[PDB]
């Protein structure tokens, strides 16, 4: 069995503290075992050089745990969230993210996207409220997953720091709710997968995902619509 | 048809360079298309504090264009070849791989790959044969290249960097002779993609890796056995 | 009246929140008002080059917020725990303290060291308990807060973001139970106090400080002897 | 008796030498004991992003020595300078300070505040000369010193590099001629003091502070009328 | 005699590679001995800050090796550019330097002066001919060259590396073909050199400055007049 | 004539305050017309990791003013004074030598390097008096000074501030009371000059630099012997 004590396909226990620290526009504290990160997000009346003039909003993301890889999964994050909206029916803004790790154990970079995104729904949706911008930008739900392999294990899903310390093959993926893919990313440690392998990964992904999406829609529910 | 006048599954005309300059053990011209990319390979005696006293080996790469992903490629080149290299085998060294692109036309970070390995291999068939280590360390021939989709032209293999810039979908694939996976990352620019679409892409990815691990064979030959 | 609604020598709600998160040996989330800082409470069987052979441990400190000051702050936090730990009888190891404002709203520095001291008070106490020392090292209790002086408000008391911004003169104590001083700092923006300002403050901080610690003895209780 | 060889109320000899180096508007070369700190003051017509446009000048100082305190020390300057002076009276306009500490022996910080008022003074008395602002913009004379407690010596007033190493408790205190507080700052290694500890301490300063400024106006004289 | 196997006054085979790459305008791989430097060159409608409005080109180089010298490197090769080109006659416009070591051996940093002219020259040849400037900016050639003393061996011109590390007073001359200096740099590693010895320096540095420049005019010939 | 008033060939007013601070083995206050640099020497039993067991001592520089040339003058200083040094003869040793501008009106680098020779001398001949290496290290004496050519002035010695910023071609040399080069480095601003400029340039900076050891000589006198 698994050491966490679950099985192959079972995600470690999810939880969404909606409203964390009242400052932010939306602020969200999302949990997945041990792994705790506090996903905030932003409304300015702004726009980077990139645009200001163009009419379509921004999102930018920022990330810091407990400067390589810092980067890295700063465009990660919002480049996944900028895939599920609509910036130009956001109009000229930039929607500021910020994923800070309070305790890490695994997956978190998968869950920042799926906690940041919460947090940008619900800065979004009050926007919509207040009437500041009246047609609903978030055109499908977002959430990332962490897969491996394991010598002795075999495919998990969900993995915590030392089952991806040991695993020789792990991968990140980033869906929407209609089942599509906005990023993956999977590589071998002094090992190599076949295609049969990558297959029950995206497989086991897509379940974590949708279990993922599903909760987001139960504990958002009223503060957005679509 | 496609911009550059080729197919849909078509490589770029790929040339490989033997011996560019006689410094390092190993040095690779790889050409695909307008892209041009030196690859050198070098060895010393001695490894980073990571081992030193292990007995296994180590591979290490550079690269320069004409630093954020710097660093992220660099490590990919590095984690790619050490997935077809049994650092022990290779005894206690350090293979420095240096990929520095001359022209970039898409497909920068795919064809160091490619090219590093070749170089690699030159280098430590030279190491091989004076007898220095006697024993092939080398497990399988590797190779990478890129796929993507275009709104208008549908899937893609081998995009140059116009295609790649209007690609909503692209992804970076890298495997061995066994037709095995090293490391694959696909991405969406507001854009996302089937389960089904992926399936298209890999097998693009494995076309065209086989052609170029086939290339690499009839180039390298009695410069390694295996 | 105050614009927080309280009176002059009044303190901001204020609650201590035990075991934030699992992993340190001490975690505290202290809350004044608006203001959230979570900090948290490490040892370390090491110590720097400072010592090393020399019997006594150490204490250091790291903070972040939502480079210049932080140095600063950084090192005042570490200098206040010192002054009331005999660092011989802690052992010579190493206590790392985390301070991680999650949410500024006036007074993050000072509430930084009172939060603090119960998070190194809670992971000294196991040490005591699972006999790895026993010896309490703690020799008092420390608080810190702020006060200040506005123009047409007067002598304050736990300054929150805005009437800190107003105050023409503000100063940070920390003291120990036994009402002796660690640390005090106070400044006058474009604007000086008299001799008779200064007493109102320090009386201030002290009835202030001498809250904090009452609390922290409340709330601390069994998880350290004294 | 002090290793000095001076009193426990006793300040090290003290001189101003006025106008050091002919260049900046006003330049004074501050010697306490074995401590020297050239302090030198500019004028610019001109202001930062703050204001340019407010009407307000602005004081701004920069400190070096034989770069986290540097920075903090560097605040000081100017916070305590701007306390004295009118910026409106002195008009859209910026009085750089620099101070060069060319020999520490302790108090250097507090003898930059002492001779950069000086400076200032001077080559703000030679703008009203000059008639390019025509109203005495200083407000108040401006002197610190340093004090602190020894295990053995007890308090001490004006502390040396050897005495305050020593000192289980220094203080650095600023006041105006009016016998106002600017900032005080005290601090305890590894020891506390008590309320009456600081009243003493208090009354040093003030004793050091009054001496310094009564210096300061016999040498100032003619060079500025208040 | 030499260990390269040539004379004291005698230049190592140099070879000038025309159109290296496609991209640049101007693309030169210049080669001297084992030194191999590829110098790229291209022409931008724009000006930094500096200018813009201004009317006159501008000329910036960049520098890279197999970065405290880097920096030094890169101004010398734009100052020595600059010193032949009359940034009027050339219009509004800044031409991208690059030059990009692909294996040194001594004389690196001359190299990259000396083929860089002919790139900028070859760039500038095809901007007279698009008649998109109609008069040409390049006032003379411009070529470098390093010479020095060694213990045994005496006065040497063009050092390779190993002649260059053993040299007890190596010096960097730049010339134009009119014989005029637009830089000279000497200097003697734990060792001086009389004014007789850097007469002869001088003297060999124009002997080989002029052979380089009558190869530059043999090989630009047709690609620009003047 | 010349805006300082004087003529060609001509040295403006130099003065060297010895023991300028107490603390430094070696203290030097230069002056040269309107620049000021104090020039301090101290000595360090201790060797960076370069030797360490080698025998031979070193000399480090430090440089500052009222990053990317400080750090270039920083060695050059270093580089001017080993050149006259016999680091074997001065034994496992560290000079460090501070060279901190307090004035700067052109050739402050070139003084730094007479001052700093100075104070190194007076440190060292104290060494040798405490007999604390009964051996002198120093081979001759150094000083440094710059040359340019201005287009309606002509050539120029000692340049100031003004004369260095309208000078077409400006220069510094560094030699040794023997009348041998350490360094030299000329450069052309928008500007070249021939061989019979370079020439002259030598020639005055021999008169000037002979002119600065020769006052070098009757003020250091009987604090060194050679």
């Amino acid at each position: 069995m698994r050491h966490d004590g679950r099985q192959h396909d079972e995600l470690r226990p999810i939880t969404f503290d909606l409203d964390f620290i009242s400052h932010p526009e939306g602020s969200v504290l999302i949990t997945a075992g041990n792994t705790k990160v506090i996903c905030n997000a932003s409304v300015e009346d702004r726009v980077p050089p990139f645009l200001r003039g163009g009419g379509k909003g921004w999102i930018t993301a920022e990330y810091s745990m407990l400067s390589g890889r810092t980067m890295e999964i700063q465009r990660l994050i919002g480049r996944a969230l900028r895939a599920v909206v609509d910036l130009e029916k956001l109009g000229e803004r930039t929607i500021w993210i910020d994923c800070d790790v309070i305790q890490a154990d695994g997956g978190t970079r998968t869950a920042s996207i799926t906690g940041a995104f919460l947090a940008m729904a619900i800065a979004i949706g009050k926007l919509i409220k207040a009437g500041t911008i009246k047609t609903n930008p978030i055109t499908d739900f977002l959430a990332a997953i962490s897969v491996g392999i394991d010598k002795e294990q075999g495919i998990l899903l969900d993995l915590n720091y030392e089952e991806d310390s040991s695993a020789e093959v792990d991968m990140n993926v980033i869906m929407t709710g209609s089942g599509r893919f906005v990023e993956l990313q999977g590589t071998g440690e002094e090992a190599t997968f076949s295609r049969e392998d990558l297959n029950g990964l995206l497989g086991l992904a897509e379940k974590g995902i949708q279990e993922l999406i599903d909760k987001q829609k139960e504990v958002l529910g009223d503060s957005l619509p679509e």
